[PDB]
């Protein structure tokens, strides 16, 4: 059940789709760090070069990692439990087709799914977790986190 001992923790996100635009790459992944900043002590901080905690880039296929992509469908990204160096960052699978909306597959959900692995969660068995291991589509505008994946983060940290 590794932890981060940090509440501030820096990201950087590293590239990004050409499917969305930039400013709307952020948004997604901006929100997404506030769903889980709103249920717990841990402030996310963004920052354009330099090292960063969490590690966002968008890849494909193999990646350098031992864990490679699929192409399009399957797995439509990763990440890694709190820890150095690669602990913490998160990948998309590049082939994927994000977007902003209801389509598959939108950024904004699958990214605070990862976060969540970053942070330290595992999955859930509650088809209305966040932490669920499948996706599926949720409202996103005035979208919050679910109870159960609320007392995820609690269970960890505070
Ligand atoms: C869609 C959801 C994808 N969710 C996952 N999250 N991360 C996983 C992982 C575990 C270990 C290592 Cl080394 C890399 C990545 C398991 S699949
Ligand atoms: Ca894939
Ligand atoms: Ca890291
Ligand atoms: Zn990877
Ligand atoms: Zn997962």
């Amino acid at each position: 059940n590794p932890k981060w001992e940090r509440t501030n923790l820096t990201y950087r996100i590293r590239n990004y789709t050409p499917q969305l635009s930039e400013a709307e790459v952020e948004r997604a992944i901006k929100d997404a760090f506030e769903l889980w900043s709103v249920a717990s002590p841990l402030i996310f901080t963004r920052i354009s070069q330099g090292e960063a905690d969490i590690n966002i880039a968008f890849y494909q296929r193999d990646h350098g990692d031992n864990s490679p992509f699929d192409g399009p469908n399957g797995i439509l990204a990763h990440a890694f439990q709190p820890g150095q160096g690669i602990g913490g960052d998160a990948h998309f699978d590049a082939e994927e087709t994000w977007t902003n909306t209801s389509a598959n597959y939108n950024l904004f959900l699958v990214a605070a799914h990862e976060f969540g692995h970053s942070l330290g969660l595992a999955h859930s068995s509650d088809p209305g977790a966040l932490m669920y291991p499948n996706y599926a589509f949720r409202e996103t505008s005035n979208y919050s986190l679910p109870q159960d994946d609320i007392d995820g983060i609690q269970a960890i940290y505070g």
